[PDB]
């Protein structure tokens, strides 16, 4: 199954030296099933974020690993179901900095959609995960696939402002190094990280500040 009828043709372009690992992690995901051990999010939505231009990423999120519990993981970071309640923890933090910095009200569900349509991508450094056991895929030949996606977003020659929640921040920041890139951090917005670093953090306003600087058009983050 090629990736240009898994991913949109520029991230098919862009992640053709990977289509082999790409692959390799299809025949790991299906050993896994096998073995009796599920993975999320669901594989139609695995490779999502790159389901949106490759050529209109202007914002590019990067966290560690999809949410493991059952319903959660759809294949944009951070992003649930529109149905979904009660959020996700790492979703209620980002929301309430969301209305600390934006003063926009509370969003209405965690589905960050629009927000992928505006060109931000929302990237994990790993991909999968079993459910209920955090970051249990990490090691398992993602971390070359993001890596060529986030080093292919960076050589793109466009704006672009690179977002690094958590703890792949150092390793992530040189691969971001280029005129045409600004990469800012903070701890990851987790209860057990959120208090020292992610509230009070304001990303989502300097993000923008940076890309009027760079003479790129803000992102609209208003959800509804
Ligand atoms: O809890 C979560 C979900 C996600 O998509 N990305 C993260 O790093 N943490």
């Amino acid at each position: 199954r090629p990736l240009s009828e898994l991913v949109e043709r520029g991230w098919a372009a862009a992640l053709e030296p990977v289509a082999d690992q790409v692959a390799h992690m299809g025949q790991f995901l299906r050993a896994e099933i096998a073995a009796g051990r599920r993975y999320l999010p669901a594989g139609s939505n695995v490779l999502r974020a790159f389901t949106f231009p490759f050529d209109n990423v202007r914002v590019l999120i990067v966290g560690q690993d999809p949410y493991p519990t059952p319903g959660h993981a759809v294949g944009l970071s951070f992003s649930v179901a529109p149905d979904v309640r009660p959020w996700p923890r790492s979703l209620a933090n980002i929301f309430d900095e969301y209305t600390a910095d934006l003063g926009y009200p509370l969003p209405s569900n965690g589905d960050l959609t629009p927000w992928a349509q505006r060109g931000v991508l929302l990237l994990n450094r790993v991909l999968t995960v079993r459910p209920s056991n955090p970051a249990s895929h990490r090691g398992k030949g993602w971390e070359a696939v993001t890596e060529c996606a986030i080093r292919a977003l960076a050589a793109r020659a466009a704006p672009l402002v690179a977002i690094l929640w958590g703890r792949d921040a150092s390793t992530l920041k040189p691969m971001l190094a280029a005129g045409n890139c600004v990469a800012i951090e903070s701890p990851h917005p987790s209860p057990l990280s959120a208090s020292r670093g992610f509230f009070g953090s304001r990303p989502f306003s300097r993000a923008n500040e940076l890309l009027v600087g760079m003479g790129a058009e803000p992102i609209d983050w208003r959800l509804p």
